[PDB]
């Protein structure tokens, strides 16, 4: 149920393949200048008791056109059904000097759906 | 650089390779083979040249051939090179839960990695 | 209109707060989840002179999960901002830390996000 | 309780607190220099009847970054636990939320961690 195209609440798109070995691979777009590689992992044998499927992935914000010197990790769970969702919290760390490291990391949350909001 | 064997402050072992394409690959051990897990992630392969660190992140899903915790951790942070290289991170650990239990699904913390055991 | 009032989060918890002229938040919190029963004391702070450029009003508060009925040996802090409008809202992210031994400290802190409205969802 | 007194974090900040019998935390948060323009009110809560099994004491507090001299339109909450002894510590994680427009709310909140000791670093 994970493989395919997902859309967050703020206009980003997330195209992922969930491989048989637990791999997540794909592209994240916040135009080619805005598309970035993503990789991660998911539980390939989740429980069948109503619990979600744990997963996570990373995007480093560098491509052939731009580089923000930063990276976001999303940690969350996939929930299947008629209104399937991937519910996540995220951390976005920028490369900083030591003096600025205290303010290097933003935190937030993203909800992804199989239909554009 | 990033490629190498790292240890967090609690003794976990992080064996990583940073590839030319921005890929992180390797294994994470939270001393036995039953405790070794696949990791994948990404890093900035062209960092700034002003003294700033190198941003990165990776994920471990806590399933291997021997155990399955139905959970996954992501680490987000930066590599700081120099005399004692370090990777400073903050992490999120999400378990698969029912909807009624989702409010308590995610733990948060911080790990610092060096090339020497604690 | 303003922060003072009774708010409900997406799970039905009840947040009764007064925003004082000196920047103080005081009131009570009743949790719809966890090892909790009845009302708990909260205190916190808010920006009593927010920017005039359309930005929200920053704030934060703490509940220690001890009252006359129960003690969970834990505390939650909510950090967020109030956003005025036709449907006023307080958007927060929270940290819930339990008292633990050192060996268990790595798993002492849960994290999440709560959104509050003056209308109970 | 062991919490009342002056604490110092890893980056020079100084945390001056009174732990009341009812679970109240009150005091002042300032820089290493301690000039008036760096001092802010703090309020929070702690578990006034912690467990007796060697666990820490859960607590939290908030500072809104407004005083009589400046206003950054933001607030920080620290969530953590106090651990007593000859090397007493308060180990925390924190969230710093700035007031923003809706378009910028995704980048409103920083996260980090502070460790406080009874002696200057
Ligand atoms: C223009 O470069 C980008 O596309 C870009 C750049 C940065 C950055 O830190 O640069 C200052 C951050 C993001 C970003 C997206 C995103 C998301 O969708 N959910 C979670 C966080 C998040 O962060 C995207
Ligand atoms: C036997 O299962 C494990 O080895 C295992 C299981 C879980 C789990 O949450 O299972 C529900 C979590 C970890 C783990 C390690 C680790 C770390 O080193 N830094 C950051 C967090 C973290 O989480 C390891
Ligand atoms: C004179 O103003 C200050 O000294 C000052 C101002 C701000 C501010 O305006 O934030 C927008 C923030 C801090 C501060 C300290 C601190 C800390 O110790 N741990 C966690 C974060 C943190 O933030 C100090």
């Amino acid at each position: 149920g994970i493989t395919g195209t997902w859309y967050n609440q703020l206009g980003s798109t997330f195209i992922v393949t969930a491989g048989a070995d637990g791999a997540l691979t794909g592209t994240y777009e916040s135009n080619a200048e805005s598309r970035y590689v993503l990789t991660g992992r998911y539980d390939s044998a989740p429980a069948t008791d109503g619990s979600g499927t744990a997963l996570g992935w990373t995007v480093a914000w560098k491509n052939n056109y731009r580089n923000a010197h930063s990276a976001t990790t999303w940690s969350g769970q996939y929930v299947g059904g008629a209104e399937a969702r991937i519910n996540t919290q995220w951390l976005l760390t920028s490369g900083t000097t030591e003096a600025n490291a205290w303010k290097s990391t933003l935190v937030g949350h993203d909800t992804f759906t199989k239909v554009k909001p």
